């Protein structure tokens, strides 16, 4: 209850879930949605939002330990619940086209709200569409999508900060004019676009580098992360926002960022408000 041993996984040797003691402090049984009301929906139906989600739970630690992560599925799901609200769609991708990887232990279990929008999307989270056929398909000029969601959870920081893939995904909403939508770990994957400068001058909200740092004190993690995204985002050109969090979100023009854990459901709000005052042309 109160120990910080890391909880092993036994699905994989040498693999851990966050310590019971960490789990009673950063997870709840119930999510702080609210204000989820929008009474004049989008109702076009063309427009969609494209979720790129973590097909990978274990993470390598600095110690030689894996990290029993994923996407963190209040971030991913408060967001999704708002827009759902507002009247858009949502296809759901992974890099390899496994399912996408959740945290389970961060799952509001006592959440009927939260439990019933995972059940609506329970087939796509499960059987994802594989990132290269939505860029060969789905993108370009006319493209459906009205923006991209990334969500966060230390998966994030697998496979998307360097795909090529995911490059061409960010490289086509900024051209088209896209909002691209993410927050705590998941500006991690803003990296992919290597050193094109498209993000120059940016500001964003993100989970700082310096609490990552400290969570394994208390036994969130087993080991430290083997590189910063923070620290990497700034060298590209975003001015990071935020030094500690508090479930802030903003917006700089077409990209919506929150700041940690506990900013899913402001981005939820400021996201479907961005979306529903564009949907007018």
């Amino acid at each position: 209850m109160n120990d910080k041993h890391p909880t092993p996984d036994p699905a994989e040797d040498n693999a851990f879930f966050p310590s019971a003691y960490s789990l009673s402090q950063f997870t709840a049984s119930k999510s702080d949605l609210s204000g989820a009301h929008y009474p004049t929906p989008y109702q076009g139906g063309r427009w969609k939002i494209l979720v790129v989600g973590a097909d990978e739970r274990y993470l390598m630690m600095d110690n030689g330990t894996f990290f029993s992560t994923g996407n963190h599925p209040v971030e991913t799901l408060l967001p999704m619940y708002h827009l759902d609200k507002a009247g858009f769609s949502f296809d759901i991708a992974t890099l390899s086209g496994n399912p996408v990887k959740f945290e389970w232990w961060a799952m509001p279990r006592e959440d009927q709200e939260v439990n019933g929008l995972y059940s609506k999307y329970q087939s796509s989270f499960r059987q994802p569409l594989k990132l290269s056929d939505v860029i060969e398909t789905a993108l370009g000029e006319d493209s459906d999508y009205i923006g991209v969601f990334i969500p966060g959870g230390h998966g994030a920081l697998m496979g998307l900060p360097d795909s090529q893939e995911v490059k061409a995904v960010l490289q086509w909403a900024m051209k088209q004019n896209k909002f691209i939508i993410s927050l705590c770990h998941g500006p991690a994957a803003f990296l992919a676009v290597g050193d094109d400068p498209l993000f120059a001058g940016y500001k964003i909200v993100a989970f700082p580098d310096e609490m990552d740092a400290q969570t394994p004190s208390i036994g969130y993690m087993p080991g430290h992360l083997t590189w910063k995204f923070g620290e990497q985002l700034q060298a590209i050109g975003f001015e990071l926002l935020n030094t500690g969090i508090s479930g802030q979100v903003f917006q700089d023009r077409k990209m919506l960022t929150g700041d940690s854990p506990l900013a899913g459901n402001a981005l939820g709000q400021l996201a479907a408000k961005a979306l529903l005052a564009e949907v007018e042309q």
